[PDB]
């Protein structure tokens, strides 16, 4: 039972990230972090090997958590007569990478080239497991304060990695590209660099470049703060309106903004325990 092995706690974020709860593991006093989902608010449902049914989100978190710290990983998960209960890693201490933004402003291009390259990497490790996240975003990304390492959540808009056509979509509109606004289909990495863009502007910019789907459609970035040529090129490059024009992620970790990041704890030392 969960209330025999987790002490379960106060509510995280206070709904942010939905009914998720701090926990501890009795054990061994591991911080994990406690997600309820129930049944009737499912959307898209998964089948676990031995057919077991499943919500979508836990057969994207078992092939996702193989020990790679780029991506929360699945502890363990239950099931009940009503919902389902998550338990995952919770790094501590830990701060959002939307909260840190919002508490620093505009990062500079040292620390967001670290940061992006780190997110780069769990989305290549996602995908290679066969998972198409479909909402990257600032809101979904931890960091990990002391080892100075970022980390992926909230799979609950994910759907298996596919090479044809997507028709449905619940992520963030304003992270969402072109395509969906106005065809509602597209395809998976094309899509998911649309939002690599949306998030490095994000972070060299204080915020979003769009809040609406005409701005969206016409995909005209202006930069509000100084950022370096070779930085909003890559981002201009990633917001490309048509899919094909857009970087593959070889071409983007190639990118010459994209040169001799720092170490996570390099990172770390130099910027977050400032
Ligand atoms: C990896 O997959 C998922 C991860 C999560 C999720 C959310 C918040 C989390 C915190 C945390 C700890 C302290 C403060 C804030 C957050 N730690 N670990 C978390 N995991 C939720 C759904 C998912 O599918």
């Amino acid at each position: 039972p969960l209330e025999s092995q987790y002490q379960v706690g106060p509510l995280l974020g206070s709904g942010g990230f939905g009914s998720v709860y701090s926990g501890i593991r009795v054990s061994d006093n591991l911080p994990v972090a406690i997600k309820h989902v129930e049944k009737d608010r499912i959307s898209d449902w998964g089948e676990l090997p031995n057919g077991t049914r499943v919500p979508m989100e836990v057969v994207l978190l078992k092939k996702v958590s193989s020990g790679f710290s780029g991506v929360i990983r699945l502890l363990d998960w239950f099931e009940r007569p009503d919902s389902f209960v998550l338990i995952l890693e919770r790094p501590e201490p830990v701060q959002d990478l939307f909260d840190f933004i919002t508490e620093r402003g505009a990062l500079q291009e040292e620390l967001a080239r670290s940061f992006f390259w780190q997110v780069l990497e769990a989305v290549r490790h996602c995908h290679n497991c066969g998972v198409l996240h479909r909402d990257i975003k600032d809101e979904n990304i931890l960091i990990d304060l002391n080892r100075g390492e970022l980390k992926l959540i909230d799979f609950g808009s994910g759907a298996l990695l596919k090479d044809t056509v997507y028709t449905d979509f619940d992520g963030t509109r304003v992270y969402s590209p072109p395509e969906w606004i106005r065809y509602h289909r597209y395809h998976g990495r094309s899509a998911a660099v649309w939002s690599l863009g949306i998030l490095l502007y994000d972070m060299v910019c204080g915020d979003i470049p769009f809040e609406h789907d005409e701005e969206i459609i016409r995909g005209q970035v202006f930069f509000r703060q100084r950022v370096s040529s070779e930085c909003q090129h890559l981002i201009r490059w990633c917001l490309a309106l048509r899919p094909s024009d857009r970087p593959t992620f070889e071409e983007i970790q190639n990118h010459p903004w994209m040169q001799d990041v720092l170490l996570p704890q390099e990172t770390a030392e130099i910027h977050l325990h400032s």
